[PDB]
């Protein structure tokens, strides 16, 4: 089943989802000085005071850090969004080395590691049904450079000892995804879809412009982890992400000057 190894990566999805070579697919390299600043869309509204995450899981591709989303407690709106969606999980995509590793790319540069804030749109009742739709979900898409570590990242590099192999969870309680966030909420945004099989093109992509700082030792930590279960041999969970894909027919959009 499909993997980022040679014989399972991204250049053999399009057999089991041929979705892959759809009109809306994500990532994309965004070309700053083609981006056109739309003064109509707003500024972003993210509430997460209220957010309950619960668990943190290793699937075998990533770890998902899962959040309540049975009532309106962490929530995305405005920016380019009609209504309201809520935050199921969040994860990230990270290279083997420092130049690699996000999934968009800014004029072409490749940051350490891409961070995924999924949410989905509450009119659709969940996230099931919201994975059918073409305005279901929005990600919030922050990049990570190497620098300084990010505090609020301390907790979740913490626990991955843990949650080694895939199909491992752990509680994972009170964690406060605003110490993820840069300081500036600017934005590009477009529409897209998953980065992972299924590849659904349900996604209103809001990616930052201002990455977060972490430290060597932080995302030195991600690359421990492991892509296989318990039992098998080792194959380290690194270079999880998918190359930028073709634009097609689609405008990316700046909330900044
Ligand atoms: C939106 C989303 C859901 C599940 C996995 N991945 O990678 C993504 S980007
Ligand atoms: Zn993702």
């Amino acid at each position: 089943h499909w993997g980022y190894g040679k014989h399972n990566g991204p250049e053999h999805w399009h057999k089991d989802f041929p979705i892959a070579k759809g009109e809306r697919q994500s990532p994309v390299d965004i070309d700053t000085h083609t981006a056109k600043y739309d003064p109509s869309l707003k500024p972003l509204s993210v509430s997460y005071d209220q957010a309950t995450s619960l668990r943190i899981l290793n699937n075998g591709h990533a770890f998902n850090v899962e959040f309540d989303d049975s009532q309106d407690k962490a929530v995305l709106k405005g920016g380019p969004l009609d209504g309201t969606y809520r935050l199921i999980q969040f994860h990230f995509h990270w290279g083997s080395l420092d130049g690699q590793g996000s999934e968009h790319t800014v004029d072409k540069k490749k940051y350490a590691a891409e961070l995924h804030l999924v949410h989905w749109n509450t009119k659709y009742g969940d996230f099931g049904k919201a994975v059918q739709q073409p305005d279901g979900l929005a990600v919030l898409g922050i990049f990570l450079k190497v620098g300084s570590a990010k505090p609020g990242l301390q907790k979740v590099v913490d626990v991955l000892d843990s949650i080694k192999t895939k199909g491992k969870s752990a509680d994972f309680t009170n964690f406060d995804p605003r110490g993820l966030l840069p300081e500036s909420l600017d934005y590009w945004t477009y529409p897209g879809s998953l980065t992972t099989p299924p590849l659904l093109e349900c996604v209103t992509w809001i990616v930052l412009k201002e990455p977060i700082s972490v430290s060597s030792e932080q995302v030195l930590k991600f690359r421990k982890l492991n892509f296989n279960g318990e039992g098998e041999p080792e194959e380290l969970m690194v270079d999880n992400w998918r190359p930028a894909q073709p634009l097609k027919n689609r405008q990316i959009k700046a909330s900044f000057k």
